């Protein structure tokens, strides 16, 4: 999949020029047609600021004014069908209107929009045009894109190319090159941040705290999240620290994460006040870092959801999951720990012994019944005192080959809680 | 240390306005005085393009024209003098002249210049203003700054703030707010690139093949690096994979690294052709990714050099090094491995046994003598067939607290070579 993302300011102001890119030539006010010709993207995303809007009756007459103006220009320059337009929350005081709120809302809003567009299956080739962006919207768009691609790179190959034309001097410029300014193979970066305290999903920008405290208290999301926070952190830690059984046992409910994000996104949009007379938009709520963390969390669940199976979890399944998810010394520790349990399973199978629900410590022949954070993290979450082993009997013929399919691991109810506390806490000390 | 970094375009085109920042206001053509007033940085860096330069006699005349004009603009606005000015190789055809070369030269040059300015000891609070920046210069400066700060964050607490003024509307703007657009605790991200093939330090932009081949074959940097490449990669993987003994034993020679980067940077500078007549700069050589890898490698060696010590390396030293470099399950797996070697050291010390030059295999009482990649990486480099143990004889009084200090690890000659192959190959196979 080839994805073209561009960052746009006030496109109506741009002058007709000739662009050079990919041995080709184009005349027009925008880089977009020549980028689309040379790259042949499967999909185009335009990120714009709502600050170019002039119809001030409401949020919807605002978005409609901006959206119609973008499509007029796209048809005029011949941009095409296969385009999403993200109308991001901008700020400032202009001829036609006044826009007030957190400058950082643009990051959370673009992060939320890109998370619903970037495919969560297969390899990505991502192209990014910074030539026409407002500096802060361009920089926040770049960051939002790179944050999501890093998570995508855990499961798939992701490459990223950035472009910028030469600088335009009004009136004297005829021709501009489109330069390549970045070529990267994006590195796998699982989510490495805990969920924050409950004052950090939505923040008052200009809302009186009576209204804020009442609003915060009326949200299902904040209540349900308090309940689930530690299980979700256990899951984030599972990918960051290399704990493949915890990855499967704590795999999050995607429908619940979606509703959390939707409730927060609509509470934010709900607090947007438009004064038709003053031509003034006030985003009385600001997104917090927690909204960002929930969006990255749902994206990561979507990217890895194809690994999930129903219990029970075999050694063979723990190996295959680990091979997709983990790298470096973390993969190799997983393989050592699974290999020791497998080696033992083989010895039992060779004796026609098929123990069930046996504490891992007895399975391995240990005698330190205390659960240590050190050993939970260092042994890939397969600590002797929190895991139960079951071998489902079969007729062994080549036991070396077979034990792995037929040996299952799970956390004991007590063990799972102690692992959740350990992993959650390790995530917060970072 | 508070470091302020500002991305600037053509400062002579900017108009007088009002800015507000930290309940202050300021009048002038630039955010810089009000940023300096509120933040009170210990040091300021200005990044701009040399494509503002007007004097084409020579490379240095051009940089001199740009530096003199920035220093005059600083006087006019009242910024003062405690500033580095990074004059990045920019690109484009302008009325006053033409600037040709790879657009990615600006990333490598700014990475190199920041790598000599960002303090390599202590915490860092870094402030970044994108307000007045060229889009491409701002993106490449932002990336170079984040890349070096991720390395510094391995040793030190690094916080990052980014700012951007409201957009300026030529005849409507009364006053511009300076917005906060990022507030970050920077995450430790050690170098995770191998050194590339030898075509990727300097690349021809507009340089003929006879010249390039002769130039490439004349560089002692490329010959030396072919030789030290695997040991340098073994060091990079030591931080990435959690191998504290390898981190000490392969700690690079900072003198040689400076010389590699100085030679590549001087060859790049010497390939810049300035035609005074038709006012054209051509940067005949482009920087390759290998140049950036070397700069990041040197910067990581500067950041971690406080941990290095003389050769006897104790379990106690390996714990303290690992506590600064490693996190999460990597850190815990180092402590599991050191702990096992430590417990046997305690048992031997209690009985008056002080084994010298003993294979770790014998020390732990093992025995295959085959070295596996899996076991080297999973046991934090401390594989029983590649490590030698020596305990100093001492009179144990509190052996459980004393054994760690007295118990020394080192790779055997053969063992180190095997570990180098394993770590170099694991670095390359995740790129
Ligand atoms: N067809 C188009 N019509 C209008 N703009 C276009 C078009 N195609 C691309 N652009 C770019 O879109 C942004 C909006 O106009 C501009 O890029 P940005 O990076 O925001 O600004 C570059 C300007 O470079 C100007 N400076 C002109 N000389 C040079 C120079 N020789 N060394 C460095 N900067 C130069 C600067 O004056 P300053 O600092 O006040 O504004 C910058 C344009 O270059
Ligand atoms: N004292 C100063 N003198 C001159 N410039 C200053 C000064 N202080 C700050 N600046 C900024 O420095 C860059 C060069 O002048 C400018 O920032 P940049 O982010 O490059 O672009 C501003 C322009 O805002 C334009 N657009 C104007 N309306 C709106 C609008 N209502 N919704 C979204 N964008 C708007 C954008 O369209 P586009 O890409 O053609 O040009 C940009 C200025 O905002």
């Amino acid at each position: 999949m080839k994805l073209l993302v561009v960052s746009w300011g006030d496109f109506e102001r741009w002058k007709e020029t000739k662009y050079r890119f990919g041995g080709e030539t184009s005349v027009g006010p925008s880089t977009l047609p020549i980028l689309q010709k040379v790259i042949k993207p499967d999909w185009t995303v335009i990120v714009l600021s709502d600050t170019i809007g002039k119809d001030f009756s409401s949020v919807e007459t605002l978005r409609e004014d901006v959206r119609n103006r973008v499509m007029d220009f796209l048809d005029r320059i011949g941009a095409g069908r296969e385009v999403d337009v993200i109308i991001a929350p901008g700020i400032g005081e202009f001829t036609h209107g006044s826009f007030r709120g957190s400058a950082m809302d643009a990051y959370y809003y673009v992060l939320h929009a890109l998370s619903e567009i970037i495919p969560t299956k297969g390899d990505l080739e991502v192209h990014f045009d910074s030539t026409h962006g407002l500096n802060y919207v361009t920089l926040l768009t770049y960051r939002a894109l790179k944050d999501l691609l890093g998570i995508a790179a855990v499961m798939n190959t992701v490459t990223f190319y950035a472009y910028n034309s030469d600088p335009f001097v009004p009136k004297i410029t005829k021709e501009l090159n489109i330069n390549t300014i970045e070529t990267t193979m994006v590195k796998p970066t699982p989510l490495s941040e805990p969920l924050p305290g409950f004052d950090e999903y939505l923040c008052p920008y200009s809302m009186e705290r009576a209204e804020f405290v009442r609003l915060k208290g009326s949200l299902n999301t904040l209540k349900n999240l308090r309940k689930e926070k530690k299980k979700l952190e256990a899951w984030i830690g599972s990918l960051l620290f290399g704990l493949p059984l915890l990855f499967l046992e704590e795999f999050p409910d995607i429908g619940r994460l979606e509703s959390y994000i939707e409730e927060l996104a609509e509470t934010w949009g709900g607090a947007i006040a438009v004064n038709a007379e003053e031509k003034a938009v006030t985003r009385r709520l600001a997104f917090g870092s927690g909204f960002g963390t929930l969006v990255k969390l749902l994206f990561q669940a979507r990217i890895t959801r194809g690994l999930l199976v129903e219990e029970p979890y075999s050694i063979e399944k723990l190996y295959s999951v680990s091979d997709r998810l983990f790298r470096g010394s973390t993969l190799q520790r997983v393989r050592v720990e699974l290999g020791k349990i497998e080696d033992k399973a083989i010895k039992y199978a060779r004796k026609g012994a098929f123990p069930r629900d046996i504490p891992l410590r007895d399975f391995l022949g240990f005698d330190n019944r205390e659960v240590s954070p050190r050993n939970v993290l260092a042994a890939a979450g397969l600590e002797a005192n929190v895991v139960e082993v079951s071998m489902e009997a079969w007729e062994p013929k080549r036991p070396e080959e077979e034990a792995g399919r037929h040996t299952h691991l799970k956390y004991t109810p007590v063990g799972l809680k102690k692992v959740e506390d350990i992993v959650s806490r390790a995530l917060k000390e970072s």
